[PDB]
């Protein structure tokens, strides 16, 4: 199992894996759960990571959904925690998911906080502050936090804190990733491509498996933890869908990469090679920075332990004297793993689900779901339960046939 404890929300705090924490304005502490080394879950709406997003009311775009009361009660938080746990187990049960989660846990954000070259130092915004049994705070490094959505319930995304001059998600360093996510809602899509990619057609017959949606965000998180995310200012000015063109819709290269399959091929070979070279250069910077460091700051870890952590993360070569370098062959291999093997399209193949065929579509609807009961959804089958009417033809994802598992909250078709 990926998650050794089946936490209940009302389990007592212990200051270790069930604790009140603060994240790096003023905030009150929030109850959080450490589901795995380097990975925490905060069953709260995210009113914390962005100062401009401190409340839960609408400011509405077609694809949005608002309910300021979602995820306010203990029962909802208990189910949130169980649902997120189940999705991590579903992911981890696949070879591809085990690979991705292993990469994520090994992807410790770089200790790039020193302004003195000869010293190696943590960056504080890659930590959380945990209330200990005596009521005082300690600082804990972590890689990933799953948190509830902000005002728009269905705006899922990977958020992280910046640095004053460093671009941590694009300079190889990485940073702690906060994924706004809910297991309590999902998207409807259409099985015919010419309907799915038309904004005027379809009610959302099939439901997206939320394990795919979480995997998608985890793939972004992998890019961002390794500091290889593509700048969102690099976009495909889509010219393969007449409706996209009418509205001038642009899609980031980072999204196309993450989806994979034919979408990723809209990044041409020259651009692919440019980015590979750019990020290779960032890993070389990191090796040079590590070589300059002769002392560590803080008392919790030795310099040789931290140099090993980063050797293992970046797959660096180390000579006998202890000098690091980047092997271009190993770089290309890791870069390829993170960017081409870990894709939405590949997850679809492992989960054996129906899914959108492209990111360049129009979402059809949003449904309320409940994946916690095993009669509804399982680690091994998702909605498409074996030895039932739901096992065949993705019938479990068919919102018409498995109608008790989906309640439509909003239609998007006709609003674009
Ligand atoms: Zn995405």
């Amino acid at each position: 199992q990926f998650v050794n404890k089946q936490f209940n929300y009302k389990d007592p705090v212990n200051g270790v894996d069930i604790a009140y924490i603060k994240i790096p304005g003023q905030m009150q502490p929030v109850k959080a759960f450490k589901i795995h080394n380097k990975i925490w879950v905060i069953p709260e709406r995210d009113t914390f990571t962005n100062p401009e997003e401190g409340d839960l009311n609408p400011p509405q775009v077609p694809v949005s959904y608002y309910d300021s009361t979602y995820l306010s009660t203990d029962n909802e938080k208990d189910n949130y925690l169980k649902g997120v746990t189940k999705l991590f187990e579903r992911i981890y049960s696949t070879d591809l998911g085990r690979m991705l989660l292993t990469s994520i846990v090994r992807g410790i954000p770089f200790w790039g906080g020193s302004t003195i070259d000869t010293e190696l130092k943590v960056i504080d915004t890659n930590c959380i502050n945990v209330i200990q049994p005596d009521g005082s705070y300690r600082s804990e490094e972590l890689n990933l936090v799953i948190i509830g959505p902000s005002a728009d319930i269905i705006q899922f995304e990977c958020k992280s804190f910046g640095h004053e001059v460093l671009n941590l998600t694009r300079n190889g360093y990485g940073s702690t990733q906060y994924i706004r996510f809910s297991p309590d809602f999902t998207f409807g899509f259409e099985e015919s491509l010419e309907v799915d990619t038309n904004p005027l057609l379809g009610a959302g017959k099939f439901a997206t498996d939320p394990a795919v949606t979480l995997a998608h965000e985890l793939i972004h998180a992998g890019h961002r933890l390794y500091g290889i995310a593509i700048n969102p200012n690099r976009v495909f000015k889509v010219n393969t869908n007449a409706y996209y063109e009418m509205s001038g819709l642009e899609v980031s290269f980072e999204e196309l990469r993450t989806f994979g399959g034919h979408d990723a091929k809209f990044i041409d070979s020259l651009q692919e090679n440019e980015f590979r070279l750019y990020y290779y250069n960032k890993f070389k910077d990191i090796a040079s920075t590590l070589n300059k460091a002769k002392s560590i700051v803080g008392t919790t870890a030795s310099l040789q332990y931290m140099k090993n952590v980063f050797k293992e993360k970046y797959l660096l070569s180390e000579d006998t004297s202890g000098k690091f370098s980047v092997d271009k062959l190993k770089f290309d291999k890791l870069y390829k793993m993170l960017t081409e093997i870990y894709t939405e399209d590949n997850f679809v193949k492992f989960f054996k689900v129906l899914n959108r065929k492209t990111y360049l579509n129009f979402d059809k609807a949003v449904f309320k779901i409940n994946i916690v009961p095993k009669v509804n959804y399982t680690i091994y089958d998702g909605f498409n339960l074996r030895n039932t009417n739901l096992a065949a033809n993705f019938n479990g994802q068919n919102t018409e046939i498995n109608n008790m598992n989906f309640t439509k909250l909003k239609n998007f078709t006709g609003l674009f």
